[PDB]
């Protein structure tokens, strides 16, 4: 039991996990798109020489001519004196260099902070466990002395007195939350983790600002053989002129990132909003019982705190542990209620 | 026993799964259907490049016209002044899209609202396992009772004196299906994702009626190469006139689409209007017995509440999970009855 | 024990079954057939294109004949003004569109009757072990009596006792199979999947005797490229006329459908059939015990009932379930004797 | 033990299973080979077009003479007015064809005599573990009586006497095996299952003899391509004359599949053989022991029975199932014997 | 224990398992090689084609060619009248029939000797273990008689006291190996397996000394075309001359399994001398034991008989079982030696 419990946690969230996939399998994806078009079309351009070339000269110069971007630019019949055509050729390098960029972030997150968020999670719960026994197993004499008496003053003053017995409370967790409210390590990493999306979200817009939309369209371009020694070869021509086939599918990818990237500018600052607000309905739910008691009354301060992850935690985790289906229903009946502390007492022994 | 009822538990209903997996696998198969002609011809189109001209040039002709579909206009020998032939490269992209689109509604109802329905379910069948236990314990008594006296009068008094014993009707379940005539997170979700279906469903129709009849046949195209740089080249000529050969595919594809598609109007608006009806036989069949009895007296509220969500969800898995069996053989003897009960007690204890 | 019975319970037959995998699996076969020739020989056509035509132009020819099948008919120099070749390029799609007709009524069965009969057989089943078990419990006493008295009245009138003790007949399963004499449910989806599996396959009778008899020989057909723009072309000709090698499988493959589905028209029948009879010498065998008494008097009614499906499915189970390895060899010791309950009780104690 | 013993049991005679592969494995083999002989030369025949024409009209050629085998004889240097050369294209499909035939009476066996044979032999064996056992704690009492008396007068006595307890001869058995050796149904199917394979072995045998003598050789043939409409073309030729390069594969196929089929001549014999001699070694060493002693006293009636079956499947699983191991060693003893018992008894209490 | 160890039981011993492994290895390598030459270099001959012939002429005449090797001699510049390069075609289909071949008898030998072995070994060593436990529990009784008295007369005495006890000698073993001692199958069957090994291996050397050694090198070889109909076509040559490209492969290959199959004939012959000498050491090391020593007097006999395979295998088990983990090491001790059994006693206890 105990041992699947910790197998189960659950250390990265359920809404993250999906940003997380998108945002490294997007440019994996576009990636072998290219390469899928790269070998599906052939060549990845196509030059149209002369007639007297052979088949093997018109495949050097094809080579030639598409090798020849990355080291020198190509000018269309629209364009200014010069216009680089290099993006095209290291599109799949950029894409792979944005996934590692992209997933960086995670593996930091995972290598600084899981370990400490795993020892506190575990220990709060296996605390709370039996600190919610304790508090459950005194419902039975309160239950008594209501019966006795029915006056709610008797009532008051004995949940006061119980309250004072010092058999719970637990000054351990009270301790432990008090050292915790100051720390800064879990916040800082989050924090740093979404900032750190944020900005190479802000590195793809600048590199498909600048680098694509000069030469998004650029159709054809005028290439050149004769720059290195075949200079007094007058077989060839001077300015063989060609086409790159596979534009449509890198005017795609473009966009198609671009706009991905945009459905996740909203959500991750949504991310980083949690914590800056406690988590009200459920803390009404958990102010009345002891055992939560204790954590409710620390949110006094400001909210980014190491406190708050760890709360984030709980209750994405106490959301399925089990510990949270019963007091739930119980504070429905006390909104309900105009007694249903004895219909809960009643269903609990049940 | 527990753990693996929880894990059996039917979250998606079962004629909601054929709809939602047919959504999504047909324009997938379409996709692929798709890639496997394109790569099957090796050359999506075919152009009748005059004899003079090389192989590569023959390919550099074919690439050009082909990748100047998104860009440019292309116009048959039967059209108006333009005709646009985009839509025949774009296919698979558009596809991708309709199986995200698709897809994105079944995501939305699973992240939105498994968590509490399934939470719910489990706490109702946990409660209501116990209530029939506790309710089939006093056939015993009822039964003698029934013995020592024949006259029906004091078989009502007695029935009446049960009901009123106080040791059953949970009142926890009272309160739980009070709170929850009044939620509206369920209902909400699910009539969402049913229009999103229909929304997305039409969205396909527009565009299949938009941008597909226009180029529905659309069997040649006059492809131009001068509009370059190549405007001085006398070898080539000015307006060579080609051919797409996947064209059959294409308009297959278009219909195909949409006939599926029709099948999932109906049954869709079907799956929305099981809500605007409380579900009338099983109703009365479970109304006898005290457990069953708490939850079939919320009839009289509008049919739009989330305990409607919760009530079907309900009557699938109890279909399944053994606790219906019974009583709805008990219900057959009532009704074939012109001692019924004394057989049901002894089938149950056997 | 329990839950590995309800495991094996066989819900479709073992006959069925075969008529399912052969009725949904040829039309596949004879589709990958289909796919598998497409590929072996590079292209579906052949076209005799003059000498003059380059490569590529004769690829264009190639394309554009084959292509322009489903928009327009071609004629071969044997027929009538007209003839339409556009079964020889719908087949792979006309057989996807068979296998799914053929498969949806197996869909329909399984999801319309597939959890009332499993109920059904399951309590059924359940009721009968025990009952059983009741039944021979007696045969001690039997057997004592016999021992005491050797005359055949005293025999005659203790059985008349033991049948009357009302220890036993199980007024449950009276009204139950009282009840579903009247239901018609599976009887109503077991004809109309058989009658639906006869009706797909006249209409795949009528599509092969429509569509392929005309055009099942067809070597070769006159196709035409200048009905598009290039009209002046004087360099093309008028009236290439081309063949089409695939025909061969073609042929086959219509033939072949033929042939299966014909052998499936007859074992449908047969299936048909078993409900208008009822199942001789085992009813006669199951009618000495009181267990199997009460539903072996029920064959008056008509044989088209809910409870025919259900004693079919019974006994196809129950020929394997363990409770029927017995009774048939005691009813065999009864037809070989000219005692026998000693011996029977003598082999079920061991 | 008992679970897995059931599984253990064997309903196909060691020797029919090699049989049943071989004949349905030799086909699919020699099928592809063929295919791989396809696709390994690219074409399945090549002939020699002059040099004028093209690459593609020489491939049109090839594909009108090879796809018109079916439809049209076609006449080498060596032959009578016509020949036929059709059995070179459908040879895979008679493989296919020739497969599913030798398959088929496998399946009927199956379906139609596995279950009988399965129940009968379980229960045979499940009674006769505890005959056997019955049959050995009297040998204790055998022996003792023995020893008290020496003279053999008084051991006869006291066998006869055991024989006429009533302790054992379990007229279960008796009445059993007395309807079995009535019963037909197993003998009928299995030398159905033999005449089967004979006929389809047959059959082979005369489509290897009618239609692959005739052209087991024929290395060329003449075809024609001016029979279609192109009869004005003055360009092609008249009686393109041309071969077919998979010859030899054919030849091999053919030879092989034949020799393979005659080593299966001799061996199904003997399985049918078996039937008509009852199982004789074995029958004296089983004759002693009364366990075995009913079932040994049937060898009078025709061999032709159910119960000769019976008895080759029980003989095939008493080898395996552990109860021979013993009795054989004791009968081993009695043939070595010029004391027996004591030492069998010791062994087995061991 | 008794399940696994009937398992474990090795039916084939150590040593033949790597020859008929061997020998069905080998022939499948090679022929494997010869597919992957086959389609490596795309045809497996090449014919210089004059000129003028186009491709589809030239690929005509190589498939001709390289096809006419089975039907018709073809002769060289080096060669007599008449020269036949028929081996060089079914090369893998020979490897097929002799790998066919080699495993037959492997075949042979587990479906007629495995079931008698697996038996007699099951039940040998089941009793043998008793049979050492009995030994083994009188071992105390004998060491206290010999502290008692020390002098060797009484020891001898008691010895042959205890061999007169008959608590053991266990006349079963007695017979079984009496009546194995006679039977021959075992031996029949080993006999039989290694001489099909050896026919076949010579089988192998006579086929590629009367098939190879004549063609081994034959470069070159003079095709003809004309024998055909097509004799009147002067554009063809009349003896085009042309070689076959793989004649390194086939040679190597036949080498090869030469060398292997020379490897395999001493090891064979061994294994065939292994019965005609009993198994010196451990004979004289088990002869001690009352339990291995009645099965150690039985080497007067002819070496050649069923008992001579079964100690083979029994000893080549016992290797493994555990049984022999002891009486080993009390021989070296008595070795040793110049108090023994009191060691081996205390080490047994231990
Ligand atoms: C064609 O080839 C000749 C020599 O091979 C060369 O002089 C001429 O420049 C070539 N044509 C063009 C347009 O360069
Ligand atoms: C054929 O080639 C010549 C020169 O190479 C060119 O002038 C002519 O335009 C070409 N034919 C066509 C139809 O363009
Ligand atoms: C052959 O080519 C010439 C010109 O290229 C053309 O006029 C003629 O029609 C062509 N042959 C045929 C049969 O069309
Ligand atoms: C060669 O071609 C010419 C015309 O292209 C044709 O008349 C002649 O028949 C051809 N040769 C043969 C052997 O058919
Ligand atoms: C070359 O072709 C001519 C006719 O096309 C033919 O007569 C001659 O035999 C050929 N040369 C050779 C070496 O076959």
């Amino acid at each position: 039991r105990r041992g699947p419990r910790l197998k189960g946690l659950r250390l990265e969230l359920p809404l993250d996990r999906i940003v997380k996939f998108v945002a490294v399998g997007s440019p994996l994806l576009l990636m072998s798109l290219a390469f899928a078009q790269e070998f599906s079309s052939g060549s990845p351009i196509s030059c149209f020489s002369p007639s007297n070339f052979s088949i093997r000269q018109a495949a050097y110069v094809d080579s030639s001519c598409w090798d020849s971007l990355l080291h020198h630019k190509q000018d269309g019949p629209g364009q200014d004196k010069m216009k680089s055509l290099w993006p095209h050729k290291a599109l799949p390098y950029s894409l792979l260099a944005l996934a590692l960029l992209m997933y960086l972030p995670v593996l930091l997150w995972q290598y600084a902070a899981v370990p400490a968020l795993s020892s506190d999670l575990l220990f709060i719960i296996s605390e709370l466990d039996k600190s919610y026994n304790r508090s459950i197993r005194l419902v039975q004499h309160m239950l008594k002395i209501r019966q006795k008496s029915s006056d709610p003053y008797v009532f008051w003053n004995e949940l006061e007195k119980a309250r004072k017995e010092r058999y719970f409370e637990f000054p351990l967790l009270e301790r432990y939350l008090a050292c915790k409210q100051r720390s800064h390590s879990l916040v800082a990493t989050y924090l740093l983790r979404n900032s750190l999306l944020l900005i190479f979200t802000s590195a793809t817009y600048l590199y498909l600002g600048h680098f694509h939309l000069d030469v998004f369209f650029q159709e054809e371009f005028s290439c050149s053989i004769k720059t290195g020694l075949l200079s007094d070869e007058t077989h060839v021509p001077n300015l063989i002129t060609c086409r790159l086939t596979s534009l449509s599918i890198f005017q795609i990818v473009s966009l198609s990132s671009v706009a991905i990237y945009t459905i996740l500018v909203p959500v991750i600052i949504y991310n980083l909003t949690r914590l800056c607000r406690w988590d009200k309905r459920l803390l009404s739910v958990y102010e009345m019982l002891p055992a939560f008691d204790l954590l409710s009354r620390k949110m006094l301060g400001c909210p980014i705190n190491d406190l708050n992850v760890i709360l984030l935690f709980l209750r994405a985790n106490i959301s399925e542990l089990i510990s949270f289906s019963w007091l739930s229903v119980l504070c429905v009946l006390k909104d309900t209620t105009t007694d249903t502390v004895v219909d809960f007492m009643t269903l609990l022994a049940g």
